[PDB]
């Protein structure tokens, strides 16, 4: 269970998303990364997780 | 359901690990992304899934 520290935030489209943790999981025998994304701020979108997900793995 | 082709390949501790696609899964419900990576080379590992999931990120 690896865990990231992100604190930044993301306006987009009017949203306020301050991102605090991403936990990732990662299973070798599926080929699958299951990442949760820990955020304290309004309401999230599929744009906005890609997002978080880019800054996940530049923190790596 | 997001198709990124990779297209890079990883030869850490000696397993070749050709990158050949990564299938991303937004659910903005749970707060989670899956990462399907398909690639064609030898066995792999964590570590490799991390560097995979690095690239599929940098590719957006």
């Amino acid at each position: 269970p690896i865990v990231i520290d992100l604190n930044k935030t993301i306006e987009r489209d009017g949203r306020k998303v301050k991102l605090v943790r991403a936990t990732i999981t990662v299973d070798p025998e599926t080929n699958t990364i299951t990442i949760d994304i820990e955020y304290e701020g309004g309401p999230i979108t599929k744009e906005d997780l890609l997002e978080a997900f880019k800054l996940a793995a530049s923190k790596l």
